[PDB]
């Protein structure tokens, strides 16, 4: 090429400092948790309803 | 008493020995554990609060 290096480790770069970013927002954002787990029989009895 | 010592120690004794014999009893029953909870350990997204 004329400006890029390689295909795979820039876009590999690429997708760490989004996946970074993704975190930073998500963690300080309104991400509702939203869970299918509605465990009724915990507290020392773990396990998954049927 | 003119044929034994103190009516507490003795019957102390009396109930140590039958709380045995009751467990031996009880151990080769078939009670269908009855109890209070509903098996609500794993799943913990519903756990009886009542």
């Amino acid at each position: 090429n004329y400006g890029r290096g390689r295909e795979l480790m820039y876009q590999l770069e690429k997708k760490g400092k989004e996946i970074k970013r993704d975190l930073e927002k998500i963690l300080l954002s309104g991400q509702a948790r939203t869970d299918v787990l509605a465990d009724q029989y915990l507290t020392n009895s773990a396990a998954d309803p049927a």
